């Protein structure tokens, strides 16, 4: 799982 | 920019 808020 | 891989 990756979650990213760039 | 919102990333998300389950």
């Amino acid at each position: 799982l990756y979650i990213q808020w760039l």
